[PDB]
């Protein structure tokens, strides 16, 4: 039975984690990590962890991501006792920003210096936060791949070719965060909550390993050809791009009710198989959620480049 720790870094990553809580993802501790006691006491994580300076003070509003370097570096002792034994290790964070750009790839190095599995997970800020976000975005993502395992970047653009034409600025974020939740779930509840085709850390951790840089693709769908139609929405996600089949590796899951069809299974399988490149190591496996009812949702993680 697997130690899984997700660690929530700055604003952004913090209001992913509580989604998480929200939603019921299971098997997991959740830890928040931010500069802000006020931000700190909106979060239902089982651990928080406020850093750098006093928010009830002076700046907390800046965003520099070498405030949150430093802030974390200075937690260190700190949060290697926080991520003390685990095997696995998330770090979700939304790029842009001071905290979250900064401070994840510290706590990245310090879980794999540890052992654990280290998978980052955050996205790419909108176009629309303008070009300064998109800079520090982009160097706080070189950073953390550095100390990663795998790192998957969930571009934020995408999600508004998904959402609803009207939607509001807030609305683009509960977005952001349902889609992190979405790449960390996909994952663990092949570990926590396994379904017929069962599959266990050591193929999860044999297909995540120094990977790199990775996408993910998510699809549902209900009642008729259900399995397939999922599987297919997954694997042509926008948030994945065409380079599908450039994938050195594939992990796959597919969650549903405990009446799951195995003739289903095999069909959203077969699909993946197909579209992989021929060479790739594909590792997939079945969830059980019960919570869905007689929906069907494939999440499809895609590795090396
Ligand atoms: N998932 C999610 N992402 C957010 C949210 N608010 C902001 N972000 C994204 O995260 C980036 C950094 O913001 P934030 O994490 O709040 O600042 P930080 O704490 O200094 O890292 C922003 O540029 C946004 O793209 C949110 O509520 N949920």
């Amino acid at each position: 039975l697997a130690v899984i720790k997700v660690v929530g870094i700055g604003g952004g990553g913090v209001n992913a984690v509580n989604r998480m809580i929200e939603q019921g993802l299971k098997g997991v501790e959740f830890i928040a990590i931010n500069t802000d006691a006020q931000a700190l006491l909106m979060s239902d994580a089982d651990v928080k962890l406020d850093v750098g300076r006093d928010s009830t003070r002076g700046l907390g509003a800046g965003a520099d991501p070498e405030v949150g370097r430093k802030a974390a570096e200075d937690a260190k002792d700190e949060i290697e006792e926080l991520l003390r034994g685990a095997d696995m290790v998330f770090v979700t964070a939304g790029e842009g920003g001071g905290t979250g750009t900064g401070g994840a790839p510290v706590v990245a190095s310090i879980a794999r210096k540890l052992g654990a599995l280290t998978v980052g997970v955050v996205t790419r800020p909108f176009s629309f936060e303008g070009k300064r976000r998109s800079n520090q975005a982009e160097n706080g993502i070189a950073a953390l791949r550095e100390s990663c395992d795998t790192l998957i970047v969930i571009p934020n653009d995408r999600l508004l070719q998904m959402g609803d034409a009207a939607v509001s600025l807030m609305d683009a974020f509960r977005s952001a965060d349902e889609v992190l939740l979405n790449g960390v779930q996909g994952i663990t509840d092949l570990i926590t909550t396994p379904g017929l085709i069962n599959v266990d850390f050591a193929d999860v951790k044999g297909i995540m390993s120094g990977a790199g840089t990775a996408l993910m693709g998510i699809g549902s769908a209900r009642g008729e050809g259900r399995s397939l139609k999922a599987a297919e929405i997954a694997i042509n996600s926008p948030l994945l791009e065409a380079s599908m089949e450039g994938a050195q590796g594939v992990l796959m899951s597919i969650a549903g009710g405990s009446d799951l069809g195995l003739f289903e299974i095999n069909e959203a399988a077969s699909l993946v198989q197909d579209a992989a490149h021929p060479d790739a190591n594909i590792i997939f496996g079945t969830v059980i959620d019960d919570s869905l009812g007689d929906e069907v949702r494939v999440t499809v993680i895609a590795a090396g480049f």
